[PDB]
């Protein structure tokens, strides 16, 4: 595979953009985690459907609006993903990305991301939060990755490192801030494995994500830490724990689709929350100061 | 990738069967190692070539007859595919499973699926039968899944569940035919792991194979299982273990193709008789009674 | 994927090389690690850039000239890639190592591979040379493999073996020759395993390849010794431990690309030295005698 976007229509984009509303945002929030209240914090919000933006691939995937919302969050300046793209849909890795360049042509320098992911540490319950240390980039290893072809000089080098692509100093800011929360259970931290999906895992399957030291396992993010990383973004995530998976043969066994009882309410409220305090404590002046 | 196949041509395929034979078969068998015999079990036996059927692709590896075979196994009315697909033949899965999506559409319900391959577990010997518990889709973490692509609603659901892939009450039933058979060795049981191929695994590629709880390694049947269990059909299979896999430097090394000893001859026929008897066992009325 | 090339593709390449020189290597070098000294090793030099050779894929990557030179390298009339193609340049494997193919119609029997890889075992120091033992071909999990599609049968079989991959023979000389170099450091031997990249590993990356028994990862070779092997070509290669990666996430963290302080100066003098004596241990006579 290789890139198919030139320069030209990230940036064609961006201006795009730029016309059309006067907002000009420094972070940008990439939800995927069913977390629609998080739209629902935003003041002076604005919105566009994908379908309208140049260049803006389309959402297929239910439960994911499909639409780009700026907005103030908490006295801070965002611009938001009201749902992701993902390669299970079809899409290549560099139009599942497309967005984040558009948002570091857009000034942004901070992009938040989170996902629900099923539980692979056994410590972990059903609504933990998992602020994510680190990832393994399954599809990577075979070749499948975003940055895939010619490389493009005006977004990054060559060869980028990703043992620092998660953010440290606002992880300590996370830690504190949860604390401040006055939550019962504790923040989780780990590292987050990607696959391809749409099927679920089978026990096998979750046994060997586990040994391989894998604290929760989703189908998406991953891509985008890439490229944000690759542009220079700084980057955190979350996971929102929607499952613990089966790992023993006799048990309820097949994985259905219940995350949807997590998303949008139980614990996403709690991300939701936890995100908008969240936004003060990030660098740079724009929230307020 | 996505898929290429509209709902439609599967349904002109199916239709096109159902008006060229008045067997209506409950099963259907897809013969990967070498059981020729198999097909020298079916009664009212009536073929028809891969290239003869619309939108069926074509085998080329050797051994691979390339016809659908429709009959009377046991009482049991079945259809067999003499010979699968493979990724390795340059084929994207979901050509590859084509024919399990044409199977649902007959009427089919139950998918028996078999195939050869190296035994990575140090207590399986060589001609040993593998009832497969679980599996492994290493090229699934890529990405690369017949699944990819819009999802087919007429089908199933967008996240199915693969922890329960391998039918349990058939399982139970193999084990039970199994003992009165009378046979001197046990019915081995355990997780497959599939890879592309076309090469053979180095010692180093075996040992991390069978590091990771692989039992049995092979370049096929997964992408099957997997569409398989997307559109309901219950499935169960076994694996001919036609060798055992070198996992130290110095010994006979080289992989070499002598997997045609034990396909038609020796371990071939015991399974073939085995699969024969499974017949009454499976569910439906349709045998007999 | 599937090969483009036809086998005549390769034959119009060879017969316009043999054409063009009257040199007839028997051995073939695809330097990977940033040696270019080693061409300047060579008696009687004569270049070929990538672009002016009939249906030879073009050089991107920096470090890397782009340019093919046969020439005699102590004693041993050879010919050499200096700079080789990688799959995260948009390139597929077929064309990644149509090279290798052209060679074995040039009527070359050896080929010796060099690339720079990151030490993952934790004795090795930066600067040692790595004799390859075997490879874990990560892409090739997943199915991407340079020799998927149809099999062209005047190269080699549908099957072949991996496991005896680097010649044996050429290992007992590599280490006999490097005791001769009165060398302080000893010469290093393991497992190589590949990734796709362009990229850097994150510790946890790092920590799930080494578990997994390599001794060295880079983005390289593993495809080319995969189609050399498979066309009959006797192998044997070597990593120039550029960096030991990291494997705590409280360190110096970002792996940069210093890679060129050892390419070219430190280690690589001595790799190249090293290549030059093997030449006169290489069976076959062309070496004087």
């Amino acid at each position: 595979m290789a890139n198919g976007y030139t320069y030209e229509d990230y940036q064609d984009t961006a201006k795009w953009l730029l016309s059309h509303t006067e907002q000009r945002p420094q972070v940008a929030v990439i939800c995927g985690s069913g977390l629609g209240g998080l739209v629902n914090k935003l003041t002076q919000a604005q919105t566009f459907d994908y379908s309208e933006i140049p260049n803006f691939p389309e959402s297929t995937v239910p439960g994911h609006a499909g639409r780009l919302v700026f907005g103030i969050l908490n006295g801070r300046a965002c611009v938001m993903m009201q749902g992701r793209f993902h390669m299970y849909e079809g899409y290549p890795f560099w139009k599942v990305t497309f967005p984040v360049r558009v948002f570091r042509l857009l000034g942004v320098e901070t992009l938040v991301v989170t996902n629900a992911a099923g539980g692979l540490n056994p410590n972990f319950e059903v609504g933990d939060i998992m602020l994510i240390r680190d990832h393994i980039n399954l599809p990577g290893f075979s070749g499948e990755n975003p940055l895939r072809g010619p490389n493009e000089e005006r977004f990054g080098v060559r060869f980028p490192a990703m043992s620092d692509a998660y953010d440290r100093d606002m992880r300590q800011k996370a830690h504190s801030t949860w604390k401040q929360m006055g939550e019962q259970r504790e923040l989780q931290e780990g590292t987050y494995v990607m696959l391809g999906g749409p099927n679920f895992e089978t026990v096998a399957e979750c046994r060997l994500l586990r040994n391989l030291g894998a604290d929760a396992v989703g189908m998406s993010t991953v891509p985008e830490v890439i490229v944000a990383r690759h542009c220079g973004l700084r980057v955190f995530g979350f996971s929102l724990i929607t499952n613990k998976v089966i790992m023993d043969t006799e048990s309820q066994g097949k994985a259905n689709h219940e995350e949807v009882l997590e998303a949008g309410k139980q614990a996403a409220q709690k991300l939701e929350q936890f995100v908008s305090l969240l936004m003060a404590s990030i660098p740079v002046s724009g929230h307020t100061g």
